[PDB]
Formats: C-alpha cells, structure tokens, sequence
C-alpha cells in the first residue's frame, strides 16, 4: 500500500557530505529506515569519468547505514540516483523521499504524493538500445507504477531511472556469447541507454506503440512525457513519482514539458499542475517556498536549431553539447525557481520531444 | 555632428559568412560606406585560440571594401568586435551600425541612438592591468563620448571595446625595456585587459574615482554600468553607443544591470529603459518584433554562490567557467528576448557588480 | 608518367602563414604551378569545429595562384590535406610536394620518391563506412597507384586521403531519398570515414580480402599498412606516395608499422627502409638532417592497454582520447626524429593493427 | 637511524583499488605498519577538481589500518601523495615504499634507498608563492634531508612534495587579516604553490642563493634538480630520497634532468645514475625487470618551443597545457622505460631547467 511521503531537498556543502540528511533524521524530520529513494546532482563531469557520483552515494548510504537499523545490504537496495554536471550555476543537491508514519499523516482525497520503485529483469549488454531494453524496462514501469498505488498513466508525473553502459567487459560478454551490441563508444552508450528505457516507459505508459530497434535514437518524435533517465547495475532501476488520492501528505507532483531549452513557460505549467495555484505571467517571487524541486531533461536538437537560429553546439569538438545545453537550461530553470538547487539532466531521447524534454514540480501545499 | 543611426542584427551561416551584410547594402537598407561599427559573437571557444574571430573580420571587411568607395586601409579602421563563444543556444550574429543619410532623416527631439567611436594612446604591455590602461582609456572613451555628441554621461549606455593581450613577444617587450607585466599566462591576461579597460570607462563616465593599481581585480565593488569589454591592436579600440536628442532615426537605446546570472528583470529594465512599454511583469511574445538586440557582460562571483547556493564553477579545470556561465546566461538572457541571437559575453571585471555585469538593449520605436 | 619530386617541409609561422612555401618558390626550389599535393598539420583542436585547416588551405591556394599561371580553379584541384590538432610539441607545418623539370633530373634505377593522385566517385552519405565506401575508394586508389607509376603494392609506402564527415544536410539527404546512415553523430562519423577509406586501401592494394558492413569497426584484425586517412568534398581524395625505379631524383619513402604507441622501433623501421642506413640502436643524432618528415597514424586500442598496463583513455569525457594519445604519440615520434613537425594524425580505424597504425619517412638520399 | 626500504610499484585497476597493497602485506612482501610513503598516480584530471586523489587515498588508508596495528590517526600521518591526470598511456599506479625489518637487511657499503620525511610550519595563504613558503620548505627539507641520515646534498636524487592551495576560504583569511594573496585563482595557485616548494628545496639543498619574491614564477634559471612537487593540509608535506652507505637493502636511486619534453637521454641518466649498467645507446629491453619506477616532471616553456619548433600549447583555451604536455611526456618516458606505470607530473616551475624537469630512478640492484 502507497504511504504518505516526506519530500526534502538539501545541498551537498562537498563532494562527501550528507550532513544535511543526517540533519534531518536527527531533527525527526524523517527515519532513516523510512527513506526510499534519493534523487541528486553532483558535481562531477556528468559524463562516463565522473566519480563525484560514487562518492556522494558512499556517503548517503554510510548515513542510513549508520542512523537506522537497515544492514548495509538493505540501504544498498534504496534507489539512489545521481546525475553528474552541474554546470553553471547549478548547485549540488539531493531530494530525498521518505515515508510518513500513520502518526504524522492526514488522510485526504487531494491528490498527494506517492512513489513507487522496481527493478527490471537483468540488462544483456547485447539488450541495451534495443526492443529487449524496452520491454524489460517496460514490464518493471509497470511494476514500479503498480507499487506506488497508481492505476492511471495519467497520474504518473515522473519516472526517473538509472540504466547500465556498456563497458570494455560488457561488450566482450556479448561477443563471447556471439552477439553484436549497439555502439563500442562508452560515452555514446549513455544516450543510447536513457533512449531505450525511455522508450520502454513510454510504451509501459501508452504513450506510444510499441516501437523497432530502428526507431531508438532515429524517431525522436516518439517520446514519453514523464521519462527522466540516467546512467550509468547489469539493471533497469525504476523510481515512479505520482500522486494518488487518499494517501494524506503535504506535497504534490505535476508535470509538463519543455518544448526547447528556452521554454519557461512548460515549466511554470508543471508547477501549476503540481497544484500551486500562480499568476498569468508567474514570476519566482510568486512561490513564496512552496517549490520543493524541478526535474527536467534537455537536449540540443539534431538540427542544430533553436527558435529558427544556428547554434553551432553539436559540431563542438571542445565542449561537449552535454555540458554546454545542460548549463544553458541549467540558467532557464533557475531563472524560474529562483534556486540554483535544480535537478536538470541532460541525454534526452525519447525523453519530451527534440531539443525538449519533460519537467516536473514537487510543491508544498501543507501548512 | 552626430548622425542618426540605422542598426541591423543579422545571423551568420556559418564562420566566414557576411552575406547577411551584403544582402542588406544591395536592397539599399544602408550604404557599404556608412557603417561605422560591427558587434558580433562568432562560434569559437571564445578564448586565446579562437580563429572565428579574424575567420569573420575578413569575410566582413571584404564586404565593406568591395560594395563600397573606402579602401581597405578605411575599412581596416572601422571598429569591429568580435566576442568568440557561443555556447548553448547562442546564436552567431553580428549587429551592424551605419550613419542615415540626412533625406531619409525625421529629426525629432526625442532620445535616439548615437554612436562615438575612438582610439586611446599605445597601450604597452607593461600598462595592460594598470592605471596607465585606465587613464589611457578613461581619455579615449571621453573621446568617443564627445564624437557620438553625448555630454551628459547618463546618456550613454553601451560602451563596447577592444584591448590587446599579453603575448610572448609583448612580454618580452617589456623586459626588454626593463619592465614587468601584470600575469604572464595569455588567458588571465583576457580578464586582466578588459578589466583594466573597464576601469578607464567607469573614471570617465564619473561612475567612480580613480582606483589603484591594488584595485585591478581585487576591488570588484568599483564597477561600470555600461562597459562591455573583450579581448584580443596595441590601442583600446572604443565604440560608445547612447542617446541624443535633434538627431532622429528609429531606434533607442536603453541599459540596466544583471544583478547575478539569473537576473531576467535586470534585463527587462533595460529594454523597458530603451523606450519600450511593457507590460508589469513582461513575457517575450510582449516584445512584437521591437527588439534589435541586448548586450550584456556576465561571471562567475568569486564567492562561489548564486542566491546562497554553492556552484563549482571555480574550480572546474575540465570546461573554465568562462564557459559554463556563458552557456547559463545565454539561455536566461535567449528566454528574455525569444531570440538566440543575443550579445553575451563573458569575462566582467569590473563591469556591473560581482557576478553580474552591465545589460543593453536596443529597440525599433519606428513606424 | 612519373615524373621526379622534390619534398620540403616548411613551419606555419601562424595560422594563415605561407610563407615559407612562397620563400621556396621566389628561391627557384620549386614552381608553383609543379606544387602537386600539400600534407600538413594545423593548430586546430583537430575536430569537427577545427578552422585552422581552412585557414591554411585559403593561405596556401592563395600563394600557389597569385606566384603560377594556374588559375584558381586549377589550384583547387591541387590535394592539399590538412590534419589539425598538434597537441604537445608537434609543430604545425605542411609537407610540400613537386615535380622537378627533366632539365634537373638525374634518372637513376635506384627506387626513388613518385606521387599518384587521385578522385573517387561521389561518396553518398548512405556510402560512408559501408561496402559502397571501400569499393569507391579501392578504384580511386588503383587509379592514384596506376597514376604514380607503380605497379607493385609493395612499393606503395603511404596513402594519404581525405574523405568527408556525415553532416546535418547530408543525413538529410539519406533520409530524403529514403536511406539510413551508419551514425548521426558528425564527431564518431571522423572514425567512421576515415575506416571505411583504410579498407578501401587495403582491398586496392591487395592487403585483405573485401570485407563486410559488420566488419568496419569491429574487425580490427583488417587493415591496411600504408593508409593514412584524414577527414572532413563529396569525394574522396587519394595521395598515393611510393618509389619508382627509373625517374630519378633524390627522395625516397619507406614504411613499417608502429605497432603501439610506444613503438619507437617501428619509426626507426620506416626510416631504416627508406633507404638511410643507421646503426642498431639509432639515435635522433644519427639523422643528419636527411630525414624530410614521418607520417603516421595512432589510436587508444578498444582493450584500453597498452603493454598490459590500464589506461583510462577510452572512459575521459574531459580530453577525448583523440587528443590524448595524439600528443603521447607526438612526443614518442618528435623523440626519434629530434624535430616536433612530425605529421601525427590519430582516428586510425583499419589504418594499422590495432592500438598502432603505419608510418612512413621520407629521407633525403641526395649529395 | 635511516632503515633499509622496501620499495614496490603497484597497478591501481580502479579508481578506489587497493588491492595489490593489500596483497603485498598478506605475501609478507612488507608490513602495514612499516609504510612509511607512498607516491602514486591517478586517473583524474589532474587539475582542482580531481577527485580521484581522494578516493584513492580513502582506499590506501583503510588498507593501512586494517591491517596493521597503526591507529587511523597515525596512518591518516603517513606521507601519501597522489599526483592525479594519467593522460595518454599513463597507467594508474602507487610506489609503495617501506622499512625493512633488521633480520631481512643486508648491511652494505654501497649507497643503498634511504627515505626521509617531514613536514612544515603553517603555510599561511599569503605565504604561498613568496620567501615565507621558500624559508619555511627549506627548513622541512633540511628536517627531512636529516630524516633519511643524509649529510650530503648531492645524496639526496628526489624530493616529492605535497603543499596546498588557494582557496576561497583561505583567500578571505588573508584578507581578514589584512595580507594580499599572490594569486585568486586557484588552478594557477597550484603552479605557484609548487613553485615556491621548489624554490625551498632548491635553497636548502644549496643549488641556489635565496631569491626574492619577484623571481618567483619568473626566473626560471633558478630551479632545483630533484624537486618533484605537486598540489594540492595547511603544511608542505616533505618526501626525500635519496642513497645511505651502510643501511643495507637493494634499491639505489639516481637522478639526472630532462632538458626538454623529448629528452630521453635524460631519463636514461637517471637509470644509469641509480646504479644499472646499460649499453651506450640502451633501449627498454637492457632493463630486465631492473627499473622499479621513474619519477620526473615536465612543463611547457614560456617562450612556446620545443627544439627550434614553434608549438601552440600556451595558447590552448580548449585543452590546458598541463594535460597536453603531460601526455607528450608520458609517452616519451615509457618508451624509455617500456612500462606505461610511470610517474610523470606537470608543473614545474623551478623545477629543473624551463621547458624540462628532474628525472629520478629507482632499480633494483639485490639478486
Ligand atoms: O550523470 C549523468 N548526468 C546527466 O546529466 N545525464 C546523464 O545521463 N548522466
Ligand atoms: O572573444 C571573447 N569572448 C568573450 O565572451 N569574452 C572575451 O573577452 N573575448
Ligand atoms: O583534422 C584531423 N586531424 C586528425 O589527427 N585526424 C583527423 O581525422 N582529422
Ligand atoms: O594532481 C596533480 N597532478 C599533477 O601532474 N600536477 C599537480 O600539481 N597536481
Ligand atoms: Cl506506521
Ligand atoms: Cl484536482
Ligand atoms: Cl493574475
Ligand atoms: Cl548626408
Ligand atoms: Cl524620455
Ligand atoms: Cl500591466
Ligand atoms: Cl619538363
Ligand atoms: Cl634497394
Ligand atoms: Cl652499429
Ligand atoms: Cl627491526
Ligand atoms: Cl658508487
Ligand atoms: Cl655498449
Ligand atoms: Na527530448
Ligand atoms: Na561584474
Ligand atoms: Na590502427
Ligand atoms: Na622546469
């Protein structure tokens, strides 16, 4: 059964803190052994070498480890994901999700938050970036949508994964075994990886029908709206956040997308529909700490376009497009929150369409 | 005499494209020979080795000299800046500036844009960073203040200048006169040029008293509001850009401040300053075609922090932070404007408030 | 026929700098209008978004039709290649080839240095690193081999090409006429067409059977050892550089094989069978000035190791690998030859076993 | 009394292994508690943020405590110095360096390893880069230098240090206290910091008279030939190596310098120096197994040659020189050395002649 969940999100003061959660557990804002899923940016690269990402996760579970009376086994099964790059103004931070005890929740028909988390059947290397990859990570959507009480796509707002690349040992396995894998590149793997469980949540979803291995990466027009992926376990790891109706809690999640890098105007609808009621023309003054987070992806289009202009990022040889749309979208978002502590993840297919992607807003609506 | 002004912001189509340019003297928007100035941003790195810069200048040049009389020693002395790096969404333009003949004039007493152009005495290296730059250009941008016909310094809006760097050669200059230079690495020296240099605007416009040697770099409280400075001519190459009244033509220039990397209404200010009415809390689609351009300076603040949250800018020796704000303020400045043709620049010492800098814009009040 | 070349390598003083080239041809070494082919290295970032290739391109076309009677379309006909990136201490330079009036040439029977050029048919983006590409480029190479004056594949030493990238028009292109491209990244597609050209050579000069689609970069036991390939015409262009009895001059080319990065043995190998006799365990001091230049290919093999030691190329998202082992390579090579204008290029798909490449040395034999 | 060493080079095979460490302890190879130094490269940038220093560090620590009776406190004392950026073919590694027990020593007269170790006065941010730093390191290096029972200067073959840097926090506590810092950025306050480590070592070893302030980072004809020094305690942490008669064991250390990035002759100095006997021009494969490691630094000159041969690296915005001649010089050295796992450093600014660095060898003389 779905419980009622604590949303907090606190920065990371260095590579190696978790002060702020061992804060929070001391303080009773949460249990340790109540915390589920983790979702935070560090300060890494953001690309394959990023080992900022191994470091803040070593220091998250070493504070539920420590704190709760889970074994380092069991905190090792909490879904935590870090995504790397922070470039820009965005701020290292982490979002982390607990549940309430009955003691502390008021129930109520609103809609209020819920999170749901699986795990897909084992990831082949020769699976990622095709239909294999797709249906496994469909099946374990559906499973993780089912585990946060959600009966209705429509009442899934975000999916945020974490999917395997393939790597010089993988990509033996499959030739031992006689199989052909999709690219030999570690670092073009990441796209492909987030593509293909995009792909698979889509379908899980209805978004769309089922595609072919030739549609991943080639039919971009095909996309789910809530897919927010990472990488890069030989599996799909699968956190789905919605609301349900008659949980109790104080937050609430809305979504929508970001047609391009500049579009503010998708953001400040996933914040509307998260329930915050805004003005015609919002303004960050407006949101007087009632945004939890934003989670968005983006992208830099395959034509090379934005708004009818050249941009000359995916013949940059220097810095990577990753780095320089992630920082570009990194400012839009902020620029709307007013807090540099946004999630932005870049590596978007099948994730919102082209040059877009999806956006979602946790917001406080308790007292 | 001042003269009213016609100004174009055209897109570049790829690194030697001027054809934007020709195409506008052929359908007799301007005259080959009246431009007086040329501001762009060009696809490089935007640092030391960024060759997009004289790629352009060429091709630009080679316009101006064949569709007009001027020789191409005149056009050698036209004023043309090329502010290197894109990143993100930015789009490769150039806006270019030429004088209206007096039949197609309506002299009008309203403010409307007027551009002063000068050069200061030899820069040496030894000057680069110190008060000899900053009385060196303080008396060059009095200079092009009087040449745009500008006596109040509230009136100007926009300087946008050119200095040299430190070379191996010039530093060698130096030493062997006896001298010593300010840094000896070329890439610091970019910050320390237009530093220096912005120091001079600001003496000049009364916006501060004459600093110190100490000062350069270290006492980031003593700023101009207008100067827009790069690097990297052994002389400061000026372009003042402000307002007069009795000169006529269509278009205004106004100027506010960036308070950070995320401020949007600091640079709502500026075009509301230029003389366009705009709604309280204004969107992009409010601006109706009506906006030429904005020009605007950012950095990373030497604190670390935007709005009290840590960012790692500082200490990325991956992709320098020159870089990564660049990319960040081109989409917060982009989603201001609709338009990924957008003058930002990076490196501003001096120019606006730490972690700020200076925002112009440029509106079309004609019919 | 054949006809005798003189070879110089001359240093790029700057970006756009030929004047060594035209130093050459004002002191009657060589005319301008017998300059046949140009092979050189540039300072650019050695990527997509490298502009220093076309500003050396338009410096030395430049030189070669304002000091000939060529015209300039006759001039742009003239194979001039340029490998950017000289990461390290390589040198940037071009290698400068021409024919020698019969007037100066002693016919010998010793092999001596002749030149083949060549043009392939259209290359189709849809070609680019399939079967389509190699049997394009195999006849190109025959007719380049044909046109050098060589009938024997063994005394081919080095084949120089140039082959185009997959850009957002040409992917287009496919896609409009209904067909797939390999990859649409324009950075992997370097890689990508620079193996697909390699495999032609090989089949042209008999060095592997006609491979497959899967077998381009994946079967990295074929290659050719004298392919040393350059991207990114709609064509590929072909320099075929071997020996030839009976044409005389004082020239002559020899190659091996580096069969790692390290292998400083496999260049002493080349040098050796360009005909300089050197002692067992030579040294850059035994050269005496009678090495004109050695071309070479590398590359960070798939294993990540070298000599079974990790390394951690292949996972930098910060510095591609590209640049990385380019200027290891370079320092091992400027370490023989005592001279940093070495031509080192990397992307060496099929060009060498893999984790190495060929290397050819041309030794001035002459009194 | 200076102890027989024990000194073993290890593979790291991730980024947090330790393992080989952990298996030369369980062999009875050395004893945990007998570590005293450990010098190691690894697979980070190289740069301010590289983490994988830290994490290697962590891993090398809890091995040390584990499994031997030290108390974290007095491990977290052993000297462990991890120079970061592998760039090319540099394989990750750690020379392990330990005490020898005395019923394992064979006394001898012939010169023999000898490590001594110490650590300085405070190092106050203002004293970075000036005759504070200078002053305070000679004295740790006479402490050290005392430490390994090493009367003579030229005894001592190697002094690797560790000091720290520029920091925003640091920054602001000289200025608290009123003092100026040398610089405010902090990647170019890792080269000044090793700068006036260098400066130190090379006053207190007698190679130089004591400079003044304005010699730093600029008269580089002043260097030291054994200072091997990185960043970045609030202390200069000091390693010296150097050779003892009569403490037994069977490593010998010599040292040479490499005059430019390409000087190979150099480093076989070294190896001859430390005690091999090699032919006249020797090549890898006279080492049998004999050299232990090579430990050398190298730089880009300042006036941006190598050999008569202009190179670009000081103009590189893209790629910092530090990574580019990094790679360069590895390659260079495990051609020399045949090994990968070779300890190569950048940034060496009084550190060996301008353009080169000291080069020091460890061999294994024992049966
Ligand atoms: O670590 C990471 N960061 C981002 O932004 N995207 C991916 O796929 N991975
Ligand atoms: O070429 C250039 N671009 C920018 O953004 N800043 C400077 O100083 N130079
Ligand atoms: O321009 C260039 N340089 C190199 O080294 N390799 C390729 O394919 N292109
Ligand atoms: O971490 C590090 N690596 C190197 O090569 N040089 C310094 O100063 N620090
Ligand atoms: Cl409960
Ligand atoms: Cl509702
Ligand atoms: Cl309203
Ligand atoms: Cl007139
Ligand atoms: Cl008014
Ligand atoms: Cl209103
Ligand atoms: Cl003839
Ligand atoms: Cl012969
Ligand atoms: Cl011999
Ligand atoms: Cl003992
Ligand atoms: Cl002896
Ligand atoms: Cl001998
Ligand atoms: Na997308
Ligand atoms: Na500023
Ligand atoms: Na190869
Ligand atoms: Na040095």
């Amino acid at each position: 059964m779905p419980e009622a969940i604590e949303v907090r999100k606190v920065p990371l003061h260095s590579v190696s803190d978790a002060s702020e959660l061992a804060k929070l557990i001391d303080d009773g804002v949460l249990e340790a052994d109540r915390v589920i899923a983790v979702i935070g940016k560090t300060e890494g690269n953001g690309g394959v070498n990023d080992y900022t990402r191994i470091i803040a996760d070593r220091a998250f579970r070493e504070v539920l480890s420590a704190k709760g009376n889970r074994s380092p086994e069991e905190v090792a099964e909490v879904p935590i994901v870090w995504s790397g790059g922070t470039d820009g103004v965005i701020s290292p931070h982490a979002t982390i999700f607990a549940t309430v005890p009955a003691d502390k929740v008021t129930k109520t028909d609103e809609p209020r938050l819920t999170v749901g988390v699986a795990m897909s059947e084992q990831l082949l290397p020769e699976d990622i970036g095709r239909t294999a990859m797709i249906t496994k990570v469909a099946a374990a959507v559906k499973d993780a949508m089912a585990d946060a009480g959600i009966t209705d796509p429509a009442d899934v707002h975000y999916v945020q994964t974490k999917t395997p690349l393939l790597t010089i040992h993988t990509i033996r396995d499959a030739k031992s075994r006689g199989k052909t894998v999709w690219t030999e590149q570690t670092h073009e793997s990441m796209d492909l990886s987030n593509g293909g469980t995009a792909l698979g949540i889509a379908v899980a979803l209805g978004e769309i029908d089922m595609p072919t291995d030739e549609d991943v990466m080639h039919s971009r027009e095909l996309f789910s709206s809530v897919a927010s992926c990472s990488s890069g376990l030989d599996r799909a790891q699968i956190v789905v956040v919605g609301n349900a109706r008659g949980v109790g809690g104080r937050y609430r999640i809305g979504h929508s997308v970001m047609k391009d890098p500049l579009d503010q105007d998708g953001i400040w609808a996933a914040i509307r529909d998260a329930g915050l009621e805004l003005p015609e023309r919002p303004h960050s003054s407006d949101l007087d700490g009632q945004l939890v987070n934003v989670f968005l992806k983006c992208e830099a289009s395959q034509d090379g376009t934005v708004r009818g202009r050249r941009n000359a990022m995916l013949d940059d040889s220097d810095v990577h497009w990753h780095r320089q749309i992630k920082s570009c979208v990194g400012g839009v978002t902020a620029a709307v929150t007013g807090d540099p502590a946004v999630f932005v993840s870049v590596s978007a297919a099948h994730q919102g369409p082209e040059g877009g992607g999806p956006v979602a807003a946790i917001v406080d609506l308790g007292q």
